[PDB]
């Protein structure tokens, strides 16, 4: 049983949980949910939607998946695996998604414009370890048409922790700008070194995205692992900034109910308390 963390004995939950090569830390971790029990999963185990699938085992659950429109003459393709998650007491405040295939690149730039969101993030290199882990969905330069959906990039600046796209997407009726915030430091065997540069890009993703628009596209690989970090992250601080309080085991639980397994390993599970101590020491 996990309660409840206060700030002021974060530090030395941290330094408890992790002895032992973090013995309490893997115990906490391997408590969780999955999150396949309760759910049903019809929909993206339908036939149809077998090739938009990356892995066939990481689908998002029929309740809490994003619907797309359906188009006109082609049955079951109102798919996507994305599913909505909840934020701090915020329904709904993201959408984690896998990366798109390039099968699934219009259907993917189609949920962004239906789903009225602003921000993508974007958590994967293309490739890493030397497989493709993303399709690329946008252009370099120019535009490029995607379906039904315009895509002109305005914009591009390359930091040494993370790069951030700006792109004016339309059907082909007024334009909106869609900044993506593309993290490519992440590495290709375990987690960051330090949180000190996933605090920094947390920070930059909230300045960015606007107060009105529709829920942030959070995606990596498959959508559940780093994509379940970024966002309890986010949902963490802002519970230690209202409450005083953490409470991760709860969160993760509560967010598999909408997408199953997010937070993939128990090093992603100890980089997320490192991230709070991080933040709650010097942000």
């Amino acid at each position: 049983k996990y309660f409840p963390i206060p700030v002021e004995h974060l530090e030395e939950e941290i330094r408890i949980r992790s002895a032992d090569d973090c013995k309490q830390f893997r115990e906490e971790f391997n408590s969780l949910p999955s999150g396949h029990i309760q759910g049903t999963f019809e929909l993206a185990n339908k036939e149809e939607n077998r090739e938009k699938n990356r892995y066939p085992n990481i689908l998002p659950n029929d309740h809490s998946r994003v619907i797309l429109s359906q188009l006109d003459g082609i049955p079951c393709s109102d798919y996507i695996n994305a599913s909505y998650i909840d934020g701090y007491k915020e329904k709904n405040k993201f959408i984690a998604a896998q990366g798109p295939k390039q099968e699934t690149v219009n259907d993917f730039w189609r949920m962004v414009w239906e789903q009225k969101s602003a921000t993508i993030v974007m958590l994967t290199n293309l490739k890493e370890r030397k497989e493709e882990k993303c399709h690329q969905y946008w252009p370099d330069q120019g535009c490029w048409t995607y379906g039904n959906i315009r895509v002109c990039v305005e914009d591009c600046v390359v930091l040494v922790d993370y790069t951030i796209r700006k792109f004016c997407i339309q059907p082909q009726k007024a334009p909106r700008l869609v900044s993506q915030l593309h993290f490519t430091s992440w590495p290709d065997f375990g987690v960051p070194f330090t949180p000190i540069g996933m605090l920094k890009f947390l920070k930059k993703v909230k300045t960015l995205n606007p107060v009105h628009a529709g829920p942030i596209v959070v995606h990596c690989s498959a959508g559940v692992g780093r994509t379940g970090t970024f966002i309890v992250i986010d949902a963490m601080m802002a519970m230690m900034h209202a409450e005083q309080k953490v409470d991760v085991f709860e969160f993760v639980s509560r967010i598999r109910n909408q997408r199953p397994q997010m937070v993939q390993t128990d090093m992603q599970y100890t980089f997320i308390y490192q991230a709070l101590l991080e933040y709650y020491l010097y942000g």
